[PDB]
């Protein structure tokens, strides 16, 4: 919730893609069903944050058949999404002195994947939260005390983001060593609220 | 054009609607097309930010008929680029230690605008424009050393923003006094370059 007027709430960046929606799971589903004839990656097999880099060392083409699973209609819409993730973001919401942005980076292809993470939203939050939500190619021009985010190298125009990064654990990332004194999030089972208490005054 | 590896551009956040995208004309030429028989409002007659408020007054009813204009399909599309607007973001994005994004606020009904605000970046400022477009409800939370809007009072959830807002003159905002040092650029045919040299080190 805001804090009172000309006050400074706590501000936390949330991710959507590999956060609050599964889009590795996701993907594997419909590539499966689209593709049944082609190898896959297992979730516990990927390995590098992009997913069409993984496919095409696998088999050549590959690459983009997968990115035709993400252009398609519907893709971002039927996202499922993270155990623990809606449920966490509505009570993180609802805290005291507590600002929460979804901040998400639509992808290249433009037709689809915003309207769909705005109609996501609404379906999960409501369309209150309509208002918490910001798309950008690069999120270190958003300030912000922290960034929830799989992605782990978040770089851009900003050379010192504002945010600490905490690292989301995502299928891609989990075997990841990170620099001291970087920190992960393992899931929204784990203790989020230690965290964000650990940045106020 | 960005900085070396790690340095620090001068960053500039452009507003689309009223900046780069002619809203208030639009708006007009297609509600005398649409409702051809109700009253409307002349641009020099234009009386603060929000166009349904004013229609409002003016007669029952009209600020909802106002309202079907920007919730139309190719509303946002269709809007015509201000004088200049294009080639200056151009020449502004081509300046050596500049970031330029454009930030804009989606409305509530999200079925078209955020699809048809990227379409119209695309269209006039090619594909590799995209990577700079940041839409979000609250520009306060965006980082930069300039936003250049028509809105008079541009507020959200961060107190001190980082920006210094000048504001883009508007038939809706043209005979407002600012508070001293607050500034002005009447159009892109002002001088946009001494605005941003302005800011720099
Ligand atoms: C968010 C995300 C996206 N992708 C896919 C999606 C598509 O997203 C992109 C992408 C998405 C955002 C950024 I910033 C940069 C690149 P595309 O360039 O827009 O198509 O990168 C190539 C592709 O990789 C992934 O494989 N894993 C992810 O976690
Ligand atoms: C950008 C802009 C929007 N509007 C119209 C558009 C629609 O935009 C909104 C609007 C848009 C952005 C914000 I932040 C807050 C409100 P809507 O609440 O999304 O529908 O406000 C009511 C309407 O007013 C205007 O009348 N003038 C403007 O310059
Ligand atoms: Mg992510
Ligand atoms: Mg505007």
């Amino acid at each position: 919730s805001n804090a009172a007027s000309g006050g400074r709430a706590l501000r936390v960046l949330v991710d959507m893609d590999g956060v609050l929606a599964d889009f590795e799971g996701g993907f594997l589903r419909k590539f499966r069903a689209r593709f049944p004839d082609q190898p896959f990656i297992a979730l516990e097999d990927r390995r590098g944050f992009w997913v069409s880099e993984q496919y095409g060392r696998l088999r050549p083409g590959l690459s983009e058949k997968a990115i035709s699973i993400w252009e398609s209609k519907n893709f971002f819409f039927e996202l499922e999404p993270l155990p623990g993730a809606v449920e966490a973001v509505k009570e993180m919401a609802s805290l005291q002195n507590t600002d929460v942005f979804i901040c998400t980076s639509p992808i290249k292809m433009f037709k689809y994947c915003p309207y769909e993470k705005y109609a996501w939203v609404e379906k999960y939050f409501g369309p209150d939260f309509l208002e918490q939500i910001v798309l950008t190619r690069d999120k270190t021009v958003v300030s912000a005390d922290l960034l929830i985010d799989d992605r782990p190298d978040i770089t851009g125009a900003e050379p010192t983001p504002s945010w600490e990064h905490v690292l989301f654990t995502a299928c891609h990332n989990q075997h990841l060593q990170l620099q001291p004194p970087r920190r992960r999030l393992h899931s929204w089972a784990d203790d989020w609220k230690a965290i964000l208490d650990s940045k106020r005054p």
